């Protein structure tokens, strides 16, 4: 699955922020400083394992990337699957 657009408020921009700290430790892209999360959010229920997938807009250092970002229900625990830039602006 289900899918729904949430709106970039705290918890969406720590996601925007969780994925870049990941970034920075996988070391793919030069150093990213988080700036923010933009419109649109998606966000897709999973069911096993019980959670959701957030796709979101993030800018960091300037530059505008796509993020993939797994968070298990159970455990709170979040897992970054995607990070691809520039992109264009949606």
């Amino acid at each position: 699955g289900e899918w729904e657009i949430i709106d970039i408020g705290p918890f969406t921009q720590n996601l925007g922020k969780f994925a870049v700290d990941e970034e920075n430790k996988i070391g793919q892209y030069g150093r990213l400083t988080f700036n923010k999360v933009i419109r649109p959010c998606m966000k897709k229920t999973i069911q096993v394992p019980a959670g959701y997938e957030y796709q979101l807009y993030v800018y960091a250092s300037d530059k505008l990337f796509r993020a993939d970002i797994s968070e298990d229900y159970k455990t709170r625990g979040r897992k970054l699957l995607r990070f691809n830039g520039p992109v264009p602006p949606p």
